[PDB]
């Protein structure tokens, strides 16, 4: 049976995970289609409770990596052996078994959201709450989900694959529509002015980076842009949807915002203009009023979220309460913002504060039922005034949110880039990575802007180029490393993005390279026909249990050596154009050093960084197409994701060729083991250098493609 509770214990092929299991623990794997190959999990209580703990079983012995919010609107990850390490809040838990693979999914059912926490007896405890004292129950048969395999990612895939066939309540990431900013460089305003932004400021800081080659085809205009105020340090409120003063062009007061959006479209070429709110309208809400039957809620407090974030007692939130729009008007709340921006040429939002509607369901049916809700209203609203499905989801990590996430398919992944904190960069680091394992089974991870000009400028950069994200600055204007951006920016203003989440290798899943003094952090991710892996030291600073903050620590060394090898990249074989043939070797390229290695299967690498360094390797599949003639394209070299260039690869091995298309500009690098007799671009021989020991070829596509005609065509003659 496979997973099953027998005797005391849950068992997992024939492994013990959990022991002491008690009676009231309930299991079911009937579905609809119908057995399924893990255990639904609930309980039956004895009393009618708006919240209840349960232990589920005791573990020890068994390594685990767990995602677990640090905040109300955000997550970060902790590893450990027993339960008593498993923090409040945890939304995720993989489990690692000495080889077979565990996830635990803490679901929403009903009115009901569950999440994991450890006790000090090593029991792990599920936590149903309803968010409201009227909203009641005893018995629950959906709460949670367990489900095993042999690869930790496709373990994590089908569980939720599994949990989605049973709620119908949210979508895939592969099955979403991505907004098309995903495929071109951007600019937010965010840390260039915070809120005191202006539509001259949006001007200036899109002229400036266009001046230096990098020219961003999205913006988003971030906090600062709406009309806010204070009641009659106090909280604003939302008091219309137009913009304010900053915003109303500098004459003629009855245009708005659709001066800055003419102004981005037309006299700077931008593509797409998004801009910010809060699911709430403001961060204090909507100013209360019948227009959108806005009335004052104030946030209530859950145990396990001020437990790991005491200061959420004391936030201004809290303390003043958000005009909270009514459930009967939240559609047209929405509606008619969305329709006022989308009439100015506004192309999407970054819908930010999303967690806090899980701390006013209070008069409302509970934290679910709002945040359901709200979604359904603001998925409405979007597919109707921005239909390239233009929403960035933003402090949205509740799994409130995510198991009704139907539509929407980007998520912030981390907390916020910290330009002034300097213990804020390794952890964003580890953070994106380790969240993007389960936040991209429902979104494609955005793993934030950065500063081009800034001491961790490159950790951050070569980070989100490896992310599969979008791909956008915050610099001020005239602040700017044109040096840094060309490495990740196109002249066009395209960029290369990889294929999926970058998320942490197989070897570093249960092993945490913020904390363990030991390890280097591998991110692994796939262009079409390349592999490609960031290595960072990300050692010295991580959230404190103790101090429930993010502060650095002690480390025994500056320095670290850990080690790659290509099958590192986990779907490696699916760059290989043969993979039934494939014996598995790689060509290997550091973007840094502009060094290439052949590394046959299994061969190990040494990778030594000192803390915040970094390091990225294309991986691409060697072709043999006879003996003594191998070839793997690695792409544009001087750019972060080389290998994201490769449209097209076919091997000739009868006439020893090569036939590829390639995106962008700048010099082209593949590992030949034979000089080439003739490299070929678009029908004309060029000029290529050949390098006989490390066997790198390399020449220089010069121009963008001509037209229109989207890709360099490129032959080389073995
Ligand atoms: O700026 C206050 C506003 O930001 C949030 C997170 O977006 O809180 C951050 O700033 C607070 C004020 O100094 C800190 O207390 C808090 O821990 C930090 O996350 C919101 O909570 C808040 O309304
Ligand atoms: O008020 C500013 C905003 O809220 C944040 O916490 C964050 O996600 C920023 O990127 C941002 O836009």
């Amino acid at each position: 049976p496979a997973v099953r509770i027998s005797d005391g214990n849950l068992i997992i092929k024939n492994r013990t995970i959990l022991t002491g299991v008690p009676d009231n623990v309930i299991t079911t794997s009937a579905s609809e289609a119908g057995p399924v190959e893990g255990v639904f999990v609930g309980a039956v209580f004895n009393k009618e409770e708006s919240k209840h703990i349960v232990p589920i079983g005791t573990l020890r012995n068994s390594r685990f990596m767990s995602c677990f919010r640090f905040k109300l609107w955000w997550m970060a990850q902790r590893m450990g052996e027993m339960g008593r390490d498993i923090p409040y809040e945890t939304q995720f838990l993989l489990v690692e078994s000495n080889k077979v693979y565990t996830v635990f999914l803490p679901l929403i059912e009903g009115s009901f959201r569950s999440c994991l926490q450890g006790n000090v007896n090593d029991e792990v405890e599920l936590c149903l709450e309803s968010g409201d004292v009227d909203t009641k129950r005893s018995s629950f048969t959906h709460s949670l989900y367990i489900h095993a395999g042999t690869d930790p990612f496709q373990t994590i895939t089908d569980a939720i694959r599994t949990v989605k066939l049973h709620l119908n309540s949210f979508r895939q990431r592969h099955e979403k529509k991505l907004p098309g900013i995903v495929d071109y460089f951007g600019w937010c305003t965010w840390d260039a002015f915070y809120q005191e932004v202006t539509q001259e400021g949006v001007e200036a800081g899109l002229k400036s980076l266009a001046a230096g080659g990098t020219p961003p085809k999205f913006v988003i205009i971030d906090d600062g842009w709406q009309s806010v105020e204070r009641d009659a340090s106090p909280i604003f409120r939302l008091t219309g949807i137009k913009e304010n003063e900053k915003f109303k062009k500098k004459d003629d007061p009855n245009v708005g915002i659709k001066n800055i959006v003419k102004i981005a479209k037309e006299k700077h070429g931008l593509r797409y203009v998004y801009v910010w709110h809060a699911i709430t309208g403001y961060w204090g809400g909507v100013r209360p009023g019948e227009e959108y039957g806005s009335v004052m809620k104030y946030p209530n407090m859950s145990k396990g979220v001020v437990e790991n974030d005491p200061t959420w007692k004391t936030d201004v939130m809290t303390l003043q309460g958000l005009g909270l729009v009514s459930p009967k008007k939240v559609y047209k709340f929405y509606n008619e913002l969305h329709s006022y921006l989308a009439d100015a040429g506004v192309d999407g939002v970054k819908v930010a504060v999303q967690c806090v509607l899980e701390t006013l369901g209070g008069g409302l049916g509970g934290r679910v039922e709002l945040t359901r809700q709200f979604h359904q209203a603001l998925d409405s609203s979007v597919a109707k005034n921005f239909p390239d499905n233009g929403c960035i989801a933003c402090m949205s990590h509740n799994t409130d949110a995510l198991y009704c996430s139907k539509q929407a398919a980007v998520i912030r992944a981390s907390d916020d880039f910290y330009p002034r904190d300097p213990v804020s960069h390794t952890i964003h680091i580890a953070s994106v990575a380790y969240n993007s394992v389960f936040l991209g089974e429902f979104m494609q991870p955005d793993w934030d802007m950065f500063h081009s000009v800034h001491p961790a400028a490159e950790y951050h950069a070569s980070a989100r180029a490896i992310s599969g994200g979008p791909l956008y600055v915050s610099d001020s204007p005239g602040k700017h490393n044109f040096e840094l951006l060309r490495k990740l920016v196109l002249p066009d203003g395209s960029i290369l993005r990889a294929r999926l989440p970058g998320r942490p290798t197989r070897d570093c899943l249960f092993a945490d390279p913020a904390r363990d003094g030991v390890s280097l952090l591998k991110i692994w991710n796939m262009n079409k026909y390349t592999g490609v892996l960031g290595v960072y030291n990300c050692q010295g600073a991580a959230w404190s249990s103790t101090e429930r903050k993010n502060i650095f620590h002690q480390t025994k060394t500056d320095s670290l050596t850990g080690s790659i090898r290509g099958r590192d990249v986990h779907s490696i074989s699916e760059a290989s154009t043969d993979p039934t043939t494939w014996n598995g070797d790689c060509a290997v390229y550091s973007q840094s050093r502009g060094e290439l290695i052949v590394m046959p299967y299994n061969v190990s690498l040494p990778v030594s960084l000192k803390i915040r360094e970094h390091e990225i390797f294309t991986v691409s599949p060697i072709s043999h197409l006879v003996d003594g003639v191998s070839f793997a394209p690695i792409g544009l070299v001087n750019m972060y994701n080389s290998g994201g260039a490769i449209e097209g690869l076919r091997y000739e091995a009868e006439k020893m060729k090569v036939v590829m298309e390639v995106k962008g500009c700048g010099k082209f690098g593949s590992y030949s083991s034979v000089k080439p007799k003739r490299c070929v671009v678009e029908s004309n021989e060029i000029a290529f250098e050949y390098d006989s020991s490390s066997g790198l070829v390399t020449f220089e596509l010069d121009k963008m493609p001509i037209e229109n005609k989207r890709f360099h065509l490129i032959q080389v003659e073995l």
